[PDB]
């Protein structure tokens, strides 16, 4: 059972399909963009996925599906899972909390948290690949 069929302009990695959005956006706006294309902001759970993502990342930094939820103090992916795998840059995260906190991936693939109204030139979506 092979799962690597993807919509046009999406790229397959394993069980998921990925989209590498371009265009200046805030976090919540990037969230909407992902929704528009029937995906959601990427959730990252392993070295191999990060490694995939780093090799296709934008140099200017990208929004990802991670944000601080001060009602549990924690960073939660938009898929609902907690942080297992992490790729925080040195000293990060710095800004929990501070309710309005969102996460971004640097050109280098390393993460840092950031004010949500910050404007990033890229953003990444994922979704399930279809199968055969």
């Amino acid at each position: 059972f092979v799962c690597n069929t993807c919509p046009e302009k999406w790229i397959n990695f394993q069980r998921k399909c990925y989209y590498f959005g371009k265009g200046t956006k805030q976090w919540v706006h990037a969230r909407y963009a992902c929704d528009d294309m029937e995906g959601q902001l990427v959730s990252i759970h392993s070295p191999e996925e990060q490694d995939f993502l780093t090799k296709h990342a934008s140099h200017t930094g990208s929004w990802i599906g991670l944000r601080n939820l001060d009602l549990k103090g924690e960073f939660i992916w938009v898929d609902g899972s907690h942080v297992d795998y992490s790729n925080w840059a040195p000293g990060e995260p710095t800004s929990r909390s501070q309710g309005e906190d969102c996460v971004m991936m640097r050109g280098s693939g390393r993460w840092n948290d950031a004010f949500c109204d910050r404007k990033l030139g890229a953003w990444v979506c994922d979704r399930l690949a279809t199968c055969t």
